[PDB]
């Protein structure tokens, strides 16, 4: 026999793959790319004013942030409809935008008494233990009174420099430009962004009723304690009113079928986890099954948790004069996409378990399997020198090059040098003598001396496997 | 053309769906005057598909032939610009 079981095991896998492919096709349309592109180009490409040539991406001073927040920002937000405000006469700006900042207090750090006679105040790096909570300025409204993270219904962000909190001093802008401009001018007249600020957030959302699909926007400007301006942005095309069309019902049915399939697989895996064999971890085709099941279970858990709580949208729809809070939904959508992509990638990789239909594929699979052990053995030795080079580059160049700034960047730039992409002219001025020595020795050693070992091992293993297979056939 | 959710149906008033043959307009608009404001069938308009970047546009639609010299071409274009000819429904 040995063929009736494999046929069922293959047809069920093909059905599951078809269902997953339909499901992943249904979630990735073509309008979202252009939607995001128009939003980004409207908000991140237009200059601050007609004379200045700096956009949001090239902010370089705290004065430039004030110049941007009145001008390009207000031009993008409020459009004179031929009251409400449609972004492109298509995208509706629902609610009102909100701006908030995080600041620290004076005397946070300690200047040495040797030079205390000239330095009066200091402000350390951002930290939860050393953030200001006292009122300042004219002291009327929420822009000058500290508000707890719990009352703001926010969460952390994990910015480039650090992980900011959700608290701070916030202010809800108006619904029309004539009042938002006045509010921003009032915030600028009194000193609201002094040396003590560390971050500033601007966020809003749009609907674009033509295609039922939201879009949340967040703009973050970071002020490090060492000076400078670090901008950031994020656009997320959410979708919260899913069940409108027939295709949406079809997608829901496909999701239910996928849940049934994953239940059947977990049942049939827990069935054979002990019956056919106990403690079978030497196959690598069953260690993949548990990964598939775990990833899919996590995906369904995230999906069922995210869509179960949409009370924010309803409570906004009761009264549309307040700021909608859609941060958590966007975060969970990003997490769900990240999980689903990996899940489908492993599902596609799983296909290798069945392509053994003839001698040509069987011998190739045998060659690939037999050469895994020594390749793994040599990979450790290769990566030891690779990480030694990475740490050398990080220590020597990791402060004046902008490309070796952190360890991950050193790893990635060495991988790119393996591809022969990165030029060497930006290292000699960083360091005159050790720069080109590093580049030359690294390319000399890793480029062919330690790189063709993989090819040699693979070639020798394949040749000897083929020779043995041919020899045993003739011996029989 | 599409359907608008009832939760915010009071806010949004009109829907202009993405282009599709089954959702094309075949009705007069504006100051109805022959070629420039009456839908013309593809068979009568001598046309064919194009396969643009977004979708495959048919050969039908509203059209207006220009003239032979600059002056009254500019006059016709100014006429088409005064009477708004590019609404939100254009695709
Ligand atoms: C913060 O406290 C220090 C310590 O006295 C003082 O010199 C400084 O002026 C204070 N900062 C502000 C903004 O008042
Ligand atoms: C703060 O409140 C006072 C008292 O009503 C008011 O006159 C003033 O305009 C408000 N704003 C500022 C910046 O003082
Ligand atoms: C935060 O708490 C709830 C959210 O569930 C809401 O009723 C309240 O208005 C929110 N406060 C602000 C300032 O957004
Ligand atoms: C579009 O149609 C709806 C009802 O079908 C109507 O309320 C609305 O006024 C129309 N808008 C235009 C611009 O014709
Ligand atoms: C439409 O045609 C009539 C017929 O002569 C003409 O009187 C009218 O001016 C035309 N409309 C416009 C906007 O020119
Ligand atoms: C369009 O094709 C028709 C054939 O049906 C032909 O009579 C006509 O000359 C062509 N051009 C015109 C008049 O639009």
């Amino acid at each position: 026999k040995y063929l009736k079981s494999v046929l069922r095991e293959l047809v069920t896998y093909l059905l599951f793959l078809i269902v997953l492919c339909i499901l992943t096709y249904g979630m990735m349309s073509s309008n979202v790319y252009y939607y995001t592109r128009m939003m980004s180009q409207l908000f991140l490409d237009t200059p601050v004013s007609k004379t200045e040539k700096t956009n949001f991406k090239t902010l370089s001073s705290m004065e430039d942030f004030w110049k941007f927040t009145e001008g390009s920002l207000l031009d993008g937000l409020y459009w004179k409809m031929q009251n409400r405000s449609f972004i492109f006469y298509e995208n509706l700006l629902l609610g009102v935008p909100r701006i908030r900042q995080l600041r620290v207090r004076n005397g946070s750090c300690s200047i040495p008494q040797d030079l205390r006679d000239e330095i009066k105040e200091c402000y350390d790096v951002y930290s939860v233990s050393s953030e200001d909570r006292a009122p300042f300025g004219p002291r009327n409204g929420t822009a000058w009174i500290y508000t707890s993270e719990k009352d703001l219904n926010g969460s952390s962000h994990w910015g480039i420099i650090a992980t900011y909190s959700g608290a701070g001093y916030y202010l809800d802008l108006s619904r029309t430009r004539e009042e938002t401009a006045a509010q921003v001018a009032s915030l600028k007249k009194n000193v609201w962004l002094d040396r003590g600020t560390r971050a500033t957030f601007i966020d809003f959302s749009v609907y674009n009723a033509n295609i039922n699909l939201f879009c949340v926007v967040r703009l973050l400007v970071e002020f490090p304690a060492t000076g400078g301006v670090i901008p950031s942005w994020q656009f997320q095309p959410l979708k919260l009113i899913r069940y409108v069309t027939t295709f949406d019902f079809f997608l829901a049915a496909c999701e239910i079928i996928f849940c049934f399939f994953i239940f059947y697989y977990v049942v049939e895996e827990i069935l054979e986890i002990r019956i056919h064999k106990l403690h079978y971890f030497r196959s690598f085709w069953n260690c993949l099954d548990v990964v598939i099941v775990v990833l899919s279970v996590v995906a369904i858990g995230i999906n069922i948790y995210r869509t179960s709580n949409v009370e924010v949208l309803l409570q906004f729809l009761e009264d549309q004069n307040t700021f909608p809070n859609f941060e958590h939904l966007a975060y969970w959508q990003i997490q769900f996409n990240n999980i689903a992509a990996v899940t489908v990638f492993f599902v596609w990789i799983k296909l290798f378990k069945f392509i053994n239909f003839n001698r040509t594929m069987s011998q190739l699979s045998t060659t690939m399997s037999r050469c895994a052990k020594d390749l793994f053995g040599f990979a450790i030795m290769f990566f030891i020198i690779f990480l030694a080079y990475a740490q050398l580059a990080y220590l020597v160049f990791g402060t004046q090059v902008d490309d070796f700034s952190t360890f991950q960047e050193c790893i990635f730039t060495q991988f790119r040098i393996i591809l022969g992409d990165i030029n060497f002219a930006e290292i000699e001025e960083a360091n005159r003598v050790l720069g080109p020595i590093y580049f030359t020795t690294f390319v000399f050693f890793m480029f062919f001396i330690l790189l063709n070992m993989f090819a040699a091992i693979i070639a020798d293993t394949y040749s000897e496997v083929k020779s043995d297979l041919a020899q045993q056939k003739a011996e029989m």
